[PDB]
């Protein structure tokens, strides 16, 4: 049993899009990122960064005591080096889909998530951030759709953690600012994943 | 042969660490990214993301053509499971020592960088992203250190890559306006780290 201390966001739409896709038993336990509930002294123990997603795994393979675990990457290659699923034991696929998950959580995430901020949350007009955080978003979708235009998945020919990911930050491309038809593998990238029925369960639950 | 392209960055010393770490050859390969030598043709084939650290492995596992890697995590990570050497194989030793790998990548990295152009290299000063950044970077440095109170190393009782990858932006520390005494855990870390050997002959080059 896996348990995932969840929001409804593109970091915790990773984790129930790689348990839905694996098929994985898991209970969603909702922190109220609005209430403060990140910040509870109890889950701290399980997110000291105070963040979700964050998971604890019932069933570790040494058999031992529960084992928390933080940072959605993190999350995703363990799971994936669990299950033996969507991540390659062969060492060029293995290291192609690492570099892209990695590049997700260096670049996809942080900036994306600056666009968001300084263009819905923050309290002030800022627009050398905004243009700033614009133009790295732009870029980051041309590599993206580059990568694409050479390979159906991220990884190579298989559907792997990388493109897990990365998918839903390109779901929110609709807050970013971004026309996501200027870049058309991404697109036709982003549909097809959503038409994978884990990605229909895993948004569903969601709600 | 490993061929490391590279620039004098805290991303770029996380590789020359890890390298004198595990005693690999390497070539290091001068990137200037001040002259637009990350966008070059034949560099953006290696790294399409335009950006160091990337390594060129000409004897990969498999025995077949030479393996290109962008990340410095992923570098980190493909270099750990290659040589056996700074990740451990057993799963909670494992486990978190990638949290804190992660956590660098997604977090101590990205943020400080944010710290550090807003700071240093924005053509306009903006106190709103100054403090939302230094705000930030006391907040990691802040769960660097608890975590550091609870282990000698990030991981576990290793030196791993999670340590590895934390410890030049915390070598930073002195661009990131923080007072690294206000963090005795990362203090003590931070000139553990420093100490080593290996530390000494990357930042030598
Ligand atoms: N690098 C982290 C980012 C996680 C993250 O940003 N989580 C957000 C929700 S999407 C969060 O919990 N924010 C709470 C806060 O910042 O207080 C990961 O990939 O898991
Ligand atoms: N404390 C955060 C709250 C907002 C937040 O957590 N945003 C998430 C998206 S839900 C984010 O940007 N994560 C960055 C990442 O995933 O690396 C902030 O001020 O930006
Ligand atoms: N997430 C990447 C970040 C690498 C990075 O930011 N590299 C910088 C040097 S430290 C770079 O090459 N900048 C060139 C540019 O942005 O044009 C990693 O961990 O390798
Ligand atoms: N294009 C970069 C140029 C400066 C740069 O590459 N900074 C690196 C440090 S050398 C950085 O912040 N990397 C963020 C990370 O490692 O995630 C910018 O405008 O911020």
């Amino acid at each position: 049993m896996i348990d995932l201390y969840f929001a409804p966001t593109p970091n915790g739409h990773k984790i129930t899009l790689f348990l839905e896709e694996a098929g994985l038993d898991y209970r969603l336990i909702k922190v109220d990122l609005g209430k403060g509930g990140q910040f509870r002294p109890e889950f701290l123990l399980i997110s000291p960064n105070n963040k979700i997603p964050a998971i604890v795994d019932h069933s570790p393979a040494d058999g031992g005591e529960p084992l928390s675990l933080f940072e959605s990457g993190a999350i995703l290659l363990y799971l994936a080096e669990k299950t033996g699923l969507f991540l390659s034991h062969e060492t060029r696929e293995r290291a192609a889909t690492l570099q892209w998950l990695f590049w997700q959580v260096g670049g996809l995430g942080p900036m994306l998530g600056q666009n968001h901020h300084f263009n819905h949350a923050a309290p002030q007009t800022i627009p050398y951030a905004i243009e700033r955080y614009q133009v790295e978003t732009q870029r980051l979708y041309h590599v993206l759709n580059k990568r694409l235009e050479n390979s159906p998945w991220l990884g190579g020919e298989n559907y792997s953690i990388a493109d897990i990911a990365c998918w839903p930050w390109v779901n929110a491309w609709t807050r970013q600012r971004i026309d996501l038809a200027m870049y058309p593998a991404v697109k036709n990238w982003h549909e097809r994943i959503r038409s994978r029925p884990a990605t229909g369960q895993a948004l569903l639950k969601a709600q």
